[PDB]
């Protein structure tokens, strides 16, 4: 029952119609800071902006939106200084379009869930498969915060949620998943006055077939880079040809 | 060699470097028309992209991305190339940064297309040539399905102290938020370290503080660690889809 710290960003910006719709249905049962950007991220590199000032808006509300930040300058900020005390989850959306595949890593909406991973519920990234039914996608994302408060899943994690935009009535459920693939298959010119040359045009338990069906896709994520396999494979190959002239 | 990077044709750290590997090897330079660090990374997968052409040879890909240029790049612009290389980069790629980073990027749209795989960055912005000497060297190698994610110090060569085999952090221990105003009023926070530290024994992150080029094996994370049965069972403990 009690009232659980909730971090809320995107990568759509304060103003977004996904954002402020969870951030409604939040209020009603949690404590909801929203750190987001000053501006729609959509294309936008993700990174945290190191050593350089940060300008911060506030609203009326209460809303703070970082000016020229990236959603993990907002995780971060809200994290270490803007949220005290410090939240208990970060909630990234509701995005405006899916975030499903192997290139969701680039993503500003997982990028800021992904900032958010070391608290003490996994981050929440939440998209919803068009631009309709917030509403949808507000109430998927209050019945995983209830459950996480009931019994609790384990930390330093990210649940990638995406959400078909249906009536919430027409959805069919929830299944857990994993990340599907979309991509040589380059095409040819066409320029008027033919400009240039060279160009382009470039799963049964997948995310995209979830969503496809008509189902909430949950795609538990982490971040591990390095293999112990491969740091000497590669530190012995360095002592081979070590210092000299 | 294939030379792209996240700055641009034009930029400095990757002129500086296929100045350089000219000297030993072949290069040809694909890369975008302009300077991409502020944009996403991701191939731009439904649209034409068109191609500039320099009397050195070099390509430019118009509104390209790292990954469109590695793409582009290989399966249909360029013999194919032994080794893709992401130009030296202006500024570190440390940590959690490298899921985001352009430069790292580029590097693994080659590995996934099955190529050997460089990826080199100047903590700075002075020392190009110490950076080139140091890839250039590691290049110099006997000639893992992970790509090298290198990290140099702007200093001088010659104060440049050894090279490490590390790992990635996350983010910097060092690195805190520091509250400031400017002359209006307005509140600002700024991320970072207030002068000097205390980083990981063996992160990318403690090499370079150190003045030791980082060199990191590196794979993206979009895996699981086969948790899947963890959440299933999670959502039928606790009820989620009741409530509807
Ligand atoms: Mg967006
Ligand atoms: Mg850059």
């Amino acid at each position: 029952m009690a009232s659980m710290r909730i971090l809320l960003s995107n990568d759509d910006g304060v103003h977004a119609p996904g954002i402020q719709t969870l951030a409604k249905a939040l209020r009603e049962f949690a404590d909801v800071q929203v750190v987001a950007p000053d501006r729609n991220r959509s294309g936008a590199s993700n990174s945290l902006t190191l050593e350089s000032s940060l300008r911060t808006f506030t609203f009326d509300n209460g809303d703070i939106a970082v000016q020229m930040g990236t959603p993990t300058d907002c995780v971060y900020l809200g994290v270490n200084a803007l949220m005290r005390p410090r939240p208990d989850i970060v909630v990234s959306g509701i995005n405006a379009g899916p975030n499903l595949g192997d290139d969701v890593i680039y993503s500003g909406t997982v990028a800021a869930a992904m900032e958010g991973r070391h608290l003490g519920f996994p981050a929440l990234a939440v998209s919803l498969n068009g631009y309709q039914h917030y509403d949808t996608a507000a109430a998927v994302t209050c019945a995983l915060l209830r459950g996480l408060s009931r019994e609790p899943l384990r930390t330093g994690r990210i649940l990638n949620v995406n959400v078909p935009d249906l009536p919430l009535a027409q959805v069919k459920g929830i299944r857990v998943t994993r990340c599907g693939s979309r991509h040589a298959d380059k095409v040819i010119p066409q320029e008027d006055p033919r400009g240039n040359t060279l160009y382009w045009i470039g799963g049964p338990d997948t995310d995209f077939a979830a969503v496809d069906e008509g189902y909430v896709s949950v795609t538990p994520l982490h971040v591990a880079l390095t293999a112990a396999s491969a740091h000497d494979v590669v530190s012995d190959w360095l002592d081979s040809v070590g210092v000299g002239t």
